[PDB]
């Protein structure tokens, strides 16, 4: 139940998906979402243009949503990981990772936090494919997937 | 608090440390670690390592630390981030760290869940660099690092 066992064959990107869910001792719950860019296997964003989108999804993400733990690029380089705080709502997030990537495709200013104080590997950086990146989810159009599971 | 602002550029890798907490509305913890291989700017740890890293860590922090919600890799790729559910307590984290990286160092078996049914980019994959990164960093020894905050 805190990681759906999904079928990485089945599903259709770019897409917003309920990856599990984790109960705290008092009975609060943390919702996982796997926030995929990419259909998995057929290809993975640059090192340098995930790591970018981390940068400008952290803030975005909590423009739009509440209770966000964290936003994370996922090891695949498909898509982000994110933790949030409260019951699972795919519908909220999936409209709020669209307001975040208009926000990312419109972004021309300086990425935020890119130093040698802030960041710990400020040379690896691609704005442009980052926003790039966030025109073709747009374009392709987001939805919520179900999970298959696997056999 | 929820993410304390950190100066990069005075920490001490590889080591632990608290990243940040937050207080869920019933009043539970999630705490943030910053589970750092290399030092901040200095290089970083290639996509097919850092992703296999990942793969090898999902399971044996869970094998040594309870409440763990998602250990996922750092878009700067000098390290590894975890939430997880309880009061911060770095010692602890520490110690359930090392004992997953001597799992990680003396991993022979395949890599778990690497197929395109069970994972979103399978080709990209190093078990040999995953098994060295871990070997450094218990070479050179852990240590908890104190927050430098930013001026
Ligand atoms: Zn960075
Ligand atoms: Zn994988």
């Amino acid at each position: 139940v805190e990681s759906f066992d999904l079928d990485h064959t089945k599903v259709k990107a770019p897409y917003v998906r309920l990856a599990g869910v984790k109960t705290t001792p008092k009975g609060d719950q943390i919702s996982k979402y796997d926030l995929r860019f990419l259909q998995p296997n057929q290809g993975a964003i640059d090192p340098a243009a995930i790591h970018t989108l981390e940068h400008l999804l952290a803030g975005y993400m909590r423009d739009h949503l509440e209770g966000v733990v964290d936003v994370s690029p996922m090891g695949c380089r498909t898509g982000m990981y994110m933790a949030v705080i409260g019951e699972p709502d795919e519908q909220g997030v999936m409209k709020a990772f669209e307001a975040a990537l208009k926000d990312t495709a419109g972004h021309d200013q300086p990425i935020p936090g890119v130093s040698e104080l802030e960041c710990g590997n400020y040379r690896d950086h691609d704005l442009a494919a980052a926003r790039q990146h966030a025109r073709d989810v747009l374009d392709q159009g987001l939805k919520v997937q179900e999970t298959i599971l696997l056999e």
